[PDB]
This record gives structure tokens, sequence and C-alpha cells, in this order.
């Protein structure tokens, strides 16, 4: 079943079905059965949203990590805004996405070269550092949490997703393919395990392959924690560099873990040809068209 995890914003105002107004019921392919609907009172009186309802899923709400700030809209990030249950329905209010579609669903279609990855990965990036600086920590940030707008640009969801199954339940429950040794370890980590997830998703995406894979989780959590990458020897050594930085297992070396950030990753070499100011004006066309 699928579980939804909210990372609820400071000032957050609880809402309930009757907040909405109906106003139409689309079918969107991928996201099926989608609800356009109007926020009837608050802050975002008057504003549209996607609703999806949900028969049989989890709901988790976490805290951000910590002026008065009104949200805006970031060009690469779809948000929940609510979710709530009621008698055996999730109810998500989200941004609508007009003939959204998954990640995973182009980059099982296609293979992706270095120009490609640079595309996606610089979009990725300018999502990711604004969710940070949001105080959202990933964890375990995965393809499921891409998505590709009608025009073909990254839109990464500021909320997690994931399928939970006698069984002890957990707060917690990450795909470890794609978290970092402190995360691992559950000894304390910051926003720079999600770089290394980036890494995850970088190498994925040039591969097609995981770098640290094992028959079980087990066997996965001590190669993430020991394995020796074996890096593919195909790649640019400024792909390889990129990767190299980012799969530092003392977070404290990683890049993007110092005080730039995001800069860090910004300037590396791999990233020289992207203007970062068009890139955010969505003024770069992406590789693929959906
Ligand atoms: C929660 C998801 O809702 C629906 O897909 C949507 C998704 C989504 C799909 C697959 C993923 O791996 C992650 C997200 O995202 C949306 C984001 C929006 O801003 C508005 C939407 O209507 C969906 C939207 O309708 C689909 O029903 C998915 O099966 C369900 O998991």
């Amino acid at each position: 079943e699928i579980a939804i995890t909210h990372h609820v914003k400071e000032g957050h105002e609880k809402a309930d079905p009757s907040q909405f107004e109906l106003l139409k019921v689309l079918g969107q392919g991928s996201f099926g059965k989608v609800f356009l609907v109007k926020k009837i009172s608050g802050s975002d009186a008057r504003q549209l949203y996607a609703m999806k309802v949900l028969k049989k899923a989890t709901l988790k709400v976490r805290d951000r990590v910590r002026d008065i700030l009104v949200e805006v809209n970031h060009p690469f990030i779809v948000k929940l805004h609510y979710a709530f249950q009621t008698e055996g329905k999730l109810y998500l209010i989200l941004d609508f996405l007009r003939g959204g579609d998954l990640f995973t669903r182009l980059s099982k279609e296609v293979m992706f070269t270095e120009e490609d990855v640079k595309f996606y990965l610089a979009e990725l990036a300018l999502a990711l550092d604004h969710l940070h600086s949001l105080g959202i920590i990933y964890r375990d940030l995965k393809p499921e949490n891409i998505l590709l707008d009608e025009e073909g640009h990254i839109k990464l969801t500021d909320f997690g997703l994931s399928k939970e199954s006698e069984k002890k339940a957990y707060s917690f429950c990450g795909t470890v393919e794609y978290m970092a040794p402190e995360v691992v370890n559950r000894r304390g980590h910051t926003q720079s395990a999600d770089w290394w997830s980036f890494g995850v998703l970088m190498f994925e995406m040039l591969t097609g392959t995981l770098p640290f894979q094992g028959k079980d989780r087990k066997e996965t959590m001590t190669m993430i924690l020991k394995a020796k990458l074996g890096m593919p020897q195909f790649l640019s050594p400024e792909a390889q560099s990129l990767l190299r930085m980012l799969f530092k297992r003392n977070p404290a070396n990683r890049l993007g873990a110092g005080p730039d950030g995001v800069e860090e990753i910004k300037r590396h070499s791999f990233f020289s040809t992207i203007d970062w100011n068009k890139l955010y004006r969505r003024e770069i066309h992406p590789p693929f068209k959906p």
C-alpha cells in the first residue's frame, strides 16, 4: 500500500473535505483519476489544486527542520499542500500538474547520455536545494519522487512516497539503495545525506544500474558502508569526479556538505555548460519531450 510522507510547514493550517469545492474530474494517464478542486478559505483561498483520493494508503506527518514568509511556487517542485484521512480514504491536495508523467516511465524508454543527465540533474539540484532551504530532508530520495511536467521539465515531489506492507510498522521505511551510510547507520544525519542520494540518482541515470546493490537489504547496507565502488570507465573524467565527490562516506567530506551547499555542485566541471539563471527561468529545453 502507498505510504505518503507529508513534511508540514511551520504555520500549516489543517484541512478537511469541506474546505474544497469540486470543479472537475479528470483522467490523467499515469496519475489516474484526479479531481480539480478550489480552496474555499484560508491564506490560499480560491487557489486551484489537484486532489487524489487513495483508498488504501497510510499517512505519515513530519516536521520540517527550523522571517514570516508565505511560500511561492518553484519551477521544479510540486507540493503536497494538505493530506487528511476520512472513512478509510486518504485525500491528497497537490499542485495541479497538467499532463504530468513519471520520470521512471521516461528512464525505462531512453538511454541517457551525459549531456541528457546534465539537464535533469541540474533542475533536480535546484529543486532539492530549495527543499533543503524549506527544512526538508529527503533521506531516501529516489526516482519515484521525480515527475515530469507537460513540457518535459523536472518536478520533484516535496512529499515522501513509498510502499509498505504480523509485521511491525516503522516510522521510516526507506529504499536502502538510495540511502547514505550515515542514514543507514541511524547515527544522525543532515541534508548532506541527500547529496549522496543525488549521486545515486546520477549513477543510475548514466548506467541504468545502481552503484550499491546486494541480494538483500542486509547485504546492500554492508556495501553502502564498506563496498569499493567500481566506477564505470566509459564515464567522462568530469562525471567520474562528481560521483567520487558525492560518494564520500564521511558526510563532512562530501560535495554539497560545505557552507555553500549546492553551490559546490553547481561549480563542478560536470555542470560547466549550465546557465543556472536560464535554467531556473525554464528557458532551456529538455532532451526528451513527452
Ligand atoms: C499519489 C499518487 O497519485 C497519483 O499520481 C500522482 C503523483 C505521483 C505519481 C507517481 C509518483 O512516483 C509520485 C507522484 O503526483 C502528483 C503530483 C501533483 O502535483 C498532482 C497530482 O495529481 C499527482 C498525481 O496524480 C497516482 O494515483 C499514483 O499512483 C499515486 O501514487
